[PDB]
């Protein structure tokens, strides 16, 4: 509360690493789904189904200009790709398959990172 605060956490190497996360997704071999926008032109369904939108690049370009103010809103929308996959895809197909993937991938790194 006021003038009341718990010890001061280093958040000082949050955005560094974030960005190693964020590399590290974007190589995998699975991310092939994610690396763009979905083409709201040629996708039927999707721009009136997927309220928000995400990708990595989206992620990536956000996390570079500053547009997260901290650690939780990057993890809400790396979050945000793998439950619009999950929203539009069978869980029993390559993109399904792959969302599935990357999502424990990413969740592993989270906790060994910051938890």
């Amino acid at each position: 509360s006021m003038s009341v605060k718990k010890p001061k956490r280093d958040d000082s190497k949050d955005l560094a690493l974030c960005s190693m996360i964020l590399t590290e997704m974007e190589t995998h071999e699975d991310a092939w789904p994610f690396l763009l926008p979905v083409n709201l032109k040629l996708v039927p369904g999707y721009k009136k189904v997927i309220k928000k939108p995400m990708d990595f690049s989206t992620i990536r370009e956000k996390l570079s200009s500053g547009q997260y103010p901290n650690l939780e809103t990057f993890a809400l929308d790396v979050r945000l790709v793998f439950d619009n996959c999950e929203t539009f895809n069978e869980d029993d197909s390559d993109i399904g398959r792959a969302g599935h993937n990357m999502r424990k991938y990413f969740e592993k790194k989270w906790t060994d990172t910051f938890k």
